[PDB]
């Protein structure tokens, strides 16, 4: 039983055919306008809920937040500690992506500060002590708060901060790293974490027990304190569709992969799936689960041995 | 009888507490989000009924458009001749605006696309010839086709490009121009008219009755063909809240100034009120006339004896 925190949004996602490189007052004329479930930790639960994990939702939205109750619960996910908001809307992101995959956002929190006044105890109370607490972007002191909660109570976690790693200090984020099970980043982020933290890659690696680092179209790498290094290339897409969401998806996957007995390498090359096909869609949940293509494509890129692992966990 | 031709939008607007010059995947975090009423035909024609004039909505919108019918039926624009798409949806504007005052924004066009279906011929033969038609920012095959059938008909028009400048050709604008009885733009915009048009500042004001050029926080000059000049200064602003929609603003508060009969630099008088009145809200629309306010500040910018002539005119 996986619980999930971090942001609940709605995307307002924009497509503008031309190259945000050629063009302050900037004004785009974009040919797509769409809105969609969002938020990481929306994101990553509707993943995990549709592969057939255990998964609970815990973050801070507003009262139009019904229908997308719904939505997850259809999809197996426990939303009943989602905090409503008396008076603050759902956040919003909105995003405009050009051909080449750059992207222009800006995100209104809302209701995303009040995470900070949930309490994981009373998760707990509820459900019982999670196997794993994701610690997403989310409101800064909320993620702070919540991370403390994990050590206090003995959860183990994983740190997943992303969009806010600009926005936190070398302090800040140091105090989210320590004693996590899972660091979970991009390579960009990887190295200003480093520069932000003052510490080396073995300072990190002597504090956490597995670092993911996603790697964009290189795929991703595992590595272990020890050095032990599995690198997963990415399972090749058919269309550049849209990015948002794409990193959540490769946390879910890989996180249901273990979270099912996989290994490490199986469990990404899971993730690895998940995330294009995010990749090949708009939305961050839009795409769909088909049972015989996610064994086809596992198959083409990985070998059929590994496909057959993978998919023996989801059938 | 003024048409007002042109976009009508819904705006969100949001407002980034820092200055884009500071930060391709750029992320702002807004502190604002607010959806309001928008497009430049529907500013422009909500301005001046507000002000008393007799003014009709010509553009095209989707079935969403009640609630803004409404409201702008309440302040005396027709809108009988509003296009309402079977299928689109009302157009969107997605703007974030910095502390400067610089700006952000997507547009997505829904229902905007088919005003190039709209007749004014069927506006004429519903409430007559207009004495203006304003052809602001819209469908760009719609500018055309309207200027078009204004020569064709013999009504009198402005020709308010603004937001479409960029985007159109050389050739396309001068088919704008040809016969305007007004000509508006901005500063940055009449250099781009005539690099793009190859026309000359003469060539130019042979064509049309009254070259208005704004200046921004320099006010406004308005320029007859024979040379002769007025220079406005801006109404002082006691705070800069937001630029959208002030051009629009000018725009409407000059042209119904001149409806009434006052003479160009009442006019522009009458025009810089209204503009300081949108910089200083939010939406384009959510400044409220108070006319003990409007002759006071007419007056300290202005004089007495021109405050006293303009209200004159109003209500
Ligand atoms: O993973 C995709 C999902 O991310 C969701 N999202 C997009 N921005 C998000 C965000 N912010 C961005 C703005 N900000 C910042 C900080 C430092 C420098 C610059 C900006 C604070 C952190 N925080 C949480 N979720 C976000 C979206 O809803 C989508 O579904
Ligand atoms: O005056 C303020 C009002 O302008 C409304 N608006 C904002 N963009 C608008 C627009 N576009 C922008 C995108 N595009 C372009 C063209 C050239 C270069 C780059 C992009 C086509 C022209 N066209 C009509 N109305 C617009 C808004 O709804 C607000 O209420
Ligand atoms: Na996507
Ligand atoms: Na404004």
């Amino acid at each position: 039983t996986i619980a999930v925190t971090g942001s609940i949004a709605t995307d307002h996602l924009m497509r503008f055919p031309g190259r945000f490189s050629e063009q302050v007052s900037l004004s785009f004329l974009v040919d797509d306008l769409v809105m969609h479930r969002g938020g990481v930790a929306g994101n990553m639960a509707f993943a995990i809920g549709v592969l057939g994990g255990e998964v609970a939702l815990v973050g801070a939205a507003g009262a139009d937040f019904a229908d997308y109750r719904d939505w997850l619960k259809a999809r197996g996910v426990n939303c009943d500690h989602v905090l409503i908001s008396e008076t603050a809307h759902t956040a919003r992101f909105t995003c405009t992506t050009d051909v080449d995959m750059a992207q222009i956002a800006s995100f209104y929190p809302g209701a995303m500060s009040e995470a900070r006044n949930i309490k994981l105890a009373d998760v707990v109370s509820a459900i019982g002590k999670p196997e794993l607490v994701i610690i997403g972007a989310n409101d800064p002191e909320a993620m702070f708060l919540h991370t403390e909660e994990c050590r206090k109570l003995g959860l183990a976690f994983a740190a997943d901060p992303s969009q806010q790693l600009a926005r936190l200090s070398g302090e800040e984020i140091r105090r989210l790293v320590n004693g996590a099970a899972y660091l979970f980043t991009n390579d960009y982020e990887w190295d200003l974490l480093l520069s932000k933290t003052g510490w080396s890659e073995a300072d990190v690696m002597a504090q956490i027990d597995l670092r993911v680092t996603t790697l964009g179209p290189k795929g991703v790498d595992l590595v272990e304190p020890d050095g032990t290094t599995i690198h997963v290339g990415v399972v090749p897409e058919t269309s550049q569709t849209d990015p948002t969401g794409v990193g959540d998806a490769f946390r879910a996957g890989f996180l249901t992969g273990r979270s099912a007995g996989l290994g490490l390498e199986r469990s990404a090359q899971l993730g690895s799936l998940v995330a294009v096909l995010v990749l090949e869609s708009t939305g961050t949940q839009e795409w769909q689960w088909d049972y015989e293509a996610a064994a086809s494509r596992l198959a083409g890129a990985y070998g059929e041995h590994a496909a057959a692992e993978i998919v023996a966990v989801l059938a």
